[PDB]
């Protein structure tokens, strides 16, 4: 029948996990001469790390998968939210998953590219203003702006910053695998003021107090019902509400790393310049390239066969995200940054994994996956054509033995200057 399962042995391996960081399941593959192994992490809970297509396409079958419960507890407390849509399986999250994919629609994503680039051309006048501009920094401030704005969350110029920074302190909390980490509380504050804030505008809009545009997702997540004929009870409703913003706003991560990647390869920003479907390729590659997630957590329903091994029923599974995303055999010089690899992709649910695999409607795959490509899209092609600025000696490394995947920098600009033919 089939072979053993390898093993990184140890009781908890949850320390080394976080010490090698993104490269954790690669190391463990090379030493360990397979594609499949096993590790025990979170307290001692076995963990069977699969990855590639074939890895992505088992996870997300939904006959021998299970992904409910599987979060650690304390990521869900600050990261997702108590009951949030990521939480639940079966035909209550398939409900639920339609409710999220409704706002998806070809006019909601126009607009949010719209607004993505009317708000940066916005901006030129008060970054050519500073000294200097933390992208990091002012991409995430932008985009609180965007997504409380295409979510119908009226949100007060005065309050921007205050929730930039607690959506920052969210975004962030994954850091320690959901083990104890200095930060957690702030993160779990930082949680209790927006979702007070959001509760707030689902009851007075339910109320008829406030009037959100229908088609939001202020609007359709506080007058939706299940399947049942049940609201979502007013801070379950605000949390999968944040769920639709949030993740936009942590977009910043990814405009941070695109203007690393713009810098490290200035061929890009003449190609951004030059034509017109290489913004798309380039926020492609970013997605692919740079590290965010590092892996899913699941639970084998049954026995499963894969690789040569047998994964017995009940022991956890963790897709590997990164490693595929940066598997050889799926990418040409994986470690390579090359939108143009994106001439020939086929568009595969298995292969380019950096928010899921699998289907947006009947599996738990990034709802926000259209949204993230435009406003990468907008806001690269503004900061390659739109204006100049120089880029100081800092700290642009990029650890990959670090969760979550950061330029240390935040990756700083000077001398913004808007490009403007005036002849
Ligand atoms: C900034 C970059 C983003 C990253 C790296 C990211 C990543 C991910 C990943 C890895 C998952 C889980 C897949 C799984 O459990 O199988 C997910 C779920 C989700 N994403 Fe994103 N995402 C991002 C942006 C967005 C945006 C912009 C939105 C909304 C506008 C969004 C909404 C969601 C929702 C609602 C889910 C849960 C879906 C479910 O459980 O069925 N995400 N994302």
């Amino acid at each position: 029948h089939m072979a053993t399962l390898k093993r990184d042995k140890g009781l908890d391996n949850t320390l080394k996990v976080l010490k090698q960081g993104y490269l954790y399941t690669t190391n463990q593959r090379n030493r360990l001469n397979t594609s499949v192994f096993q590790t025990k992490a979170l307290g001692g809970k076995p963990f069977v790390v699969v990855t590639g297509k074939e890895g992505a396409e088992m996870f997300y079958n939904n006959d021998v998968v299970q992904r409910e419960g599987m979060l650690p507890k304390r990521i869900v407390n600050t990261l997702f939210g108590k009951g949030a849509i990521h939480t639940v399986d079966g035909k209550k999250h398939v409900d639920r998953k339609a409710l999220f994919m409704s706002l998806m629609t070809e006019g909601n994503l126009n607009y949010v590219r719209e607004l993505t680039r009317t708000l940066w051309h916005a901006n030129t006048q008060r970054m050519e203003s500073m000294d200097e501009v933390n992208i990091y920094r002012e991409s995430i401030v932008l985009l609180t702006k965007v997504g409380t704005r295409w979510a119908g969350v009226q949100a007060p110029p005065e309050d921007i910053e205050r929730i930039a920074t607690d959506m920052d302190i969210m975004i962030d909390s994954f850091r320690a695998l959901g083990g104890a980490f200095k930060g957690y509380k702030a993160s779990k504050e930082a949680r209790r003021r927006v979702e007070d804030w959001l509760e707030e505008q689902i009851i007075e809009t339910r109320k008829g107090n406030i009037h959100p545009p229908e088609g939001t997702a202020l609007y359709e997540f506080a007058h939706w019902e299940d399947y049942l004929g049940n609201p979502m009870d007013s801070r379950t409703c605000a949390i999968d509400l944040m769920n639709t913003f949030r993740p936009l706003i942590a977009i910043n991560r990814f405009v941070s790393f695109g203007l690393h990647a713009m810098n490290e390869n200035p061929i890009t920003r003449e190609k951004i310049k030059s034509e017109p479907d290489y913004a798309y390729k380039f926020a492609q590659e970013v997605r692919r390239y740079y590290p965010f997630v590092p892996f899913l957590p699941g639970k084998a329903k049954v026995d499963i066969d894969f690789q040569g091994v047998t994964i017995p029923a009940g022991v956890g599974l963790a897709l590997d995200v990164y490693g595929t995303t940066h598997d050889e055999s799926l990418w040409d010089d994986p470690n390579e940054f090359r939108p143009e690899r994106f001439e020939t992709w086929d568009g595969s649910p298995f292969d380019l994994i950096p928010q899921g695999g699998g289907d947006y409607w009947t599996n738990h795959r990034c709802a926000g996956e259209w949204i993230t490509v435009i406003i990468m899209e907008e806001t690269m092609k503004y900061f390659a054509e739109k204006i100049t600025y120089d880029v100081p000696e800092q700290d642009l490394e990029v650890d990959l033995n670090s969760i979550p995947g950061y330029v240390k920098s935040g990756f700083v600009i000077k001398n913004v200057r808007e490009v403007v033919d005036r002849t």
